[PDB]
């Protein structure tokens, strides 16, 4: 777990993501799917958008990952009494849409590459600390209930 001053850290750069959530959201897809092709696989409506400049194109990517950011927002400010928010989440990604825990390693690792790459010099040392401290909450508590359900990979 955090240290309070941890949480007001990973709140404090959360503010700069909701000055545009779908920019940043398209941004950490994009990153995602670049970087992992076979992420994109998982997704019927985006498996044919195989390049950046395409996935660029596609106002239903960007909204899609305006839902992702806003519910990932809205874990971060339960500053890990979250349980209710990621058994839904853990639930249905574990038995409809089979992501492997790997995968969710991915998009953290892409977050913290897209809030470099949009703030370049403003993503403080302390800062990064602590929001990769909260994506590994995030995946640990997500792999608690995968092993319960021997959601193997
Ligand atoms: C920060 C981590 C993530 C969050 C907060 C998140 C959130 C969401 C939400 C809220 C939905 C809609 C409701 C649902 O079906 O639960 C969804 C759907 C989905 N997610 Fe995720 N997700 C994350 C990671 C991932 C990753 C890493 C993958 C695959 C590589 C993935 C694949 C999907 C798919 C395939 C769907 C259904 C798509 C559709 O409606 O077209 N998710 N996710």
């Amino acid at each position: 777990g955090l240290s309070d001053g941890e949480w007001q850290q990973v709140l404090n750069v959360w503010g700069k993501v909701e000055a545009d959530i779908a920019g940043h959201g398209q941004e950490v897809l994009i990153r995602l799917f670049t970087g992992h092709p076979e992420t994109l696989e998982k997704f019927d409506e985006f498996k044919h958008l195989k390049t950046e400049a395409e996935m660029k194109a596609s106002e239903d990517l960007k909204e899609h990952g305006t839902v992702v950011l806003t519910a990932l927002g809205g874990i971060l400010k339960k500053k890990g009494h979250h349980e209710a928010e990621l058994k839904p989440l853990a639930q249905s990604h574990a038995t409809k849409h089979k992501i492997p825990i790997k995968y969710l390693e991915f998009i953290s690792d892409a977050i913290i590459h897209v809030l470099h790459s949009k703030h370049p010099g403003d993503f403080g040392a302390d800062a990064q600390g602590a929001m990769t401290k909260a994506l590994e909450l995030f995946r640990n508590d997500i792999a608690a209930k995968y092993k319960e359900l021997g959601f193997q990979g």
